[PDB]
């Protein structure tokens, strides 16, 4: 049997898996599935355990729960290398040889050379990451009643107000309240702020969510700072550009949401990439090989009508393990591929438990209302790959 | 007319205005109770939520709520000094003037000039505090899946071997499955280390309780280094002396229960003061002067029966407030005072939840039955200050 290997069990790769799983027989293919931990965590969910709003065991699911051990081998290792002349991946523990190569390493953190940002800032996008976040935040309220000078203990700089950045802020905004009066702390000082380079927040999206959202959020006291960049990072907080003159902001805990670009192992196994991430053909694979395939972040999309690329979310990965799938069993049984075409049914982004926006169908959507489309939204992902219980589940 | 000021809500201070609540009728005298904060803490269950066992709401109740305003005008303030010629009390936010003085501001951490410690440790004292130590460990916890080599965040030193330490690894220990789960941390690799400098673990107890103590603990992993100092501490962990030789220990957390000294005002006020603590007169008034009372921690008392001083404790410190506000409604109702005698029952270790050591009414006892002994007696204190209702808050 030819082997098969998928590199990342995220959501591009997760979907390849159980798609491969679905269309294949109990020996056409051997299949192995690496991931860097024995579960898969929801990336779209990640923001409310890093704000306390939500425990993260309801954002990850056990593979092995998820799979079926007879068609698919799951084998829990760190990818370090891939050498595609010889065929090979290199991991921490070991090493695999593949026919067919599936690569959903996901996004890596863009830091944009920015000092001290790896350093002294956090990212949300893992499970060890959202609790080390929520930990530390935690850690500097307790802080404060020892020491009521330092305001700096509540303040919370979030960097870039991009999705990911509104969405974190809103969840913090909400958990404000309870985390207060856990901890003694006067509400009126806690400062939230969002720092945009930006000439607006949430930049190229459409200015009546946009405006809607600044309103929502400035009433829940968060903070927003726009056309200001981050210079540097230290730990007593960042420096940013404010009118041609730098600024510092004294900050115990910073959140780096300012940018994501593919996986770095991607990039340095020698492939051709912008921004780490592979502009793939339209049988989604990666050019100059036909048996190398990449989806989720480590895939670049470019739209036709505009020059545009499509920007990297959970939604198009989806669609690429679905396409990827396919494409493989007809691959393996000598048929013919069928190219990508991406859907983009639009998106909503969350403002807290209650709150949201999102352009759906070009139609747009607000309060408790888009809210529950969200909710929705991500409960069919979770139908998707675990069916009715794992939605009961949670 | 005359003005009595009593410095610190805690069990001498809180027992103290009570009393005198009781006692007194309305206008014999000024009564202002000054604390640092709006709250009266349980200081004898605080191991509980700085282990995260118990939440911390649980271990403190509003002054307000148990005195009474008409009587007690109660200051929230930080007392800064004491100025025994003008008869005068130095605040952050002001001044006060006693015609009688209560001290019961507690104690302080000791940390005998041991280099590193005072900074780099932690102290179980407050509520404050208790949720410090409790949030700084849940942090390593959670910082090590990230980096699982680096075991020192599931590494817990806590110094001294006594009964607040002895207590509060109980509850660590207790905690650790829980936390483990939270985390993703394989339970193997945790490490609580308690370090006591001398030979045996609770110096001075009687062998048979610290022997069945050692066992509980010992099996859920609690390590035991005896006969071992501090050398120093550092924010990476702490040098020991082992057989004459330094030796380090990497540790994320240290918790300090080596030893605690009088609140540091009284010395600074030009008290006479052993260890930061005053050797009152049959009266509990500091020497030499006959309006100035201490008590609780501050306080110094020597048994008759055997020349050894009683040990700082909160038991002591409840007796020392009733005997202090019977001798003042006494002075000044022209009355006489009464020397005060320490009835000193039965105290319980507890070890985790399910389990504890104690002497009560001169037999030991274990287990189960040791620890709702231990819960009825903290009960009747809670009872002594706020009625049935604060008995009843606690459920
Ligand atoms: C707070 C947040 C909210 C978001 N909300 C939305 C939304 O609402 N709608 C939407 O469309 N998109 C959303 N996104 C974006 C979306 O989550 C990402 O586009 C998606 O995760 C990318 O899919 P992926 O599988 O390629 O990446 P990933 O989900 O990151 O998959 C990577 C997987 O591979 C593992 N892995 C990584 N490196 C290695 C390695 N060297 N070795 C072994 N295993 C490795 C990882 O452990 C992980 O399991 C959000 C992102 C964030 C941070
Ligand atoms: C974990 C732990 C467990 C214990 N278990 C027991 C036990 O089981 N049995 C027993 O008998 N004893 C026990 N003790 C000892 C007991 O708690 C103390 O002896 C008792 O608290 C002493 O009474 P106190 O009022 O003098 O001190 P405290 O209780 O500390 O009272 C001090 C009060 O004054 C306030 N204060 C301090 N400084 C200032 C300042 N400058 N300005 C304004 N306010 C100030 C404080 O905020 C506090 O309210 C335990 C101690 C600890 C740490
Ligand atoms: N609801 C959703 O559909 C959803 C949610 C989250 C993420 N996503 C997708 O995931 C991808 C990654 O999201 P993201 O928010 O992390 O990145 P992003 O590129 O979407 O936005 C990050 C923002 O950071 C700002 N920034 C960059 N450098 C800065 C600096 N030095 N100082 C201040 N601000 C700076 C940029 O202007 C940018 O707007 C996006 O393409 C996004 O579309 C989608």
């Amino acid at each position: 049997k030819p082997s098969i290997v998928i590199l990342g069990a995220g959501y591009g790769g997760i979907v390849a898996a159980l798609g491969l799983q679905k269309r294949l027989n109990y020996n056409e293919a051997d299949i192995t599935l690496v991931n860097k931990n024995d579960y898969h965590y929801i990336t779209t969910e990640l923001h409310q355990p890093a704000a306390g709003t939500m425990h993260h065991d309801q954002a990850r699911v056990g593979i092995k729960e998820l799979i079926d051990e007879k068609k698919i081998k799951f084998v829990k290792d760190t990818v370090v290398a891939i050498d595609r002349e010889q065929q090979k991946v290199t991991l921490q523990n070991g090493e695999l040889h593949y026919d067919y190569l599936v690569v959903g390493l996901g996004s890596e953190p863009e830091t944009f050379g920015i000092e001290g940002l790896r350093e002294h800032a956090f990212s949300i996008n893992s499970i060890n990451s959202v609790r080390i976040i929520r930990q530390h935040i935690e850690y500097q309220f307790a802080k404060f009643a020892a020491e009521p000078e330092r305001t700096d203990y509540l303040t919370i700089v979030v960097g870039g107000a991009g999705f990911t950045g509104i969405e974190f802020v809103g969840e913090l905004a909400d958990r404000m309240p309870e985390l207060c009066a856990e901890y003694d702390v006067d509400p009126k000082l806690v400062r939230i702020i969002n720092v945009e380079a930006a000439p607006t927040v949430l930049p190229g999206f459409d200015p009546a969510l946009v405006n809607y959202a600044m309103d929502v959020l400035g009433g829940k006291g968060v903070e927003f700072k726009i056309g200001t960049p981050i210079k540097r990072c230290t730990p007593e907080g960042v420096v940013i550009e404010v009118d041609g003159e730098e600024e510092e902001i004294k900050a115990a805990t910073v959140v780096w949401t300012g940018g994501v670009r593919g996986n770095s192992i991607v990039e340095k196994s020698g492939f051709e990439t912008m921004r780490g991430r592979i502009k793939v053909d339209p049988y989604l694979r990666a050019p100059g090989h036909e048996n190398i395939f990449i989806v989720g972040d480590c895939a670049l999309i470019i739209n036709e009508e505009n020059n545009r690329p499509y920007p990297p979310t959970a939604q198009i990965a989806i669609q690429h393990g679905e396409n990827v799938a396919a494409n493989l069993a007809a691959l393996i049984r000598g048929g013919s591929m069928t190219p990508f075409k991406p859907h983009i049914r639009g998106t909503v982004a969350s403002l807290g438990r209650n709150d949201a926006i999102g352009i759906v169908g070009g139609r747009k959507v607000y309060g408790h209302a888009a809210s529950w489309l969200k909710k929705l939204i991500d409960m069919r992902y979770l139908y998707l790959i675990g069916g009715l219980s794992l939605v009961l589940k949670k």
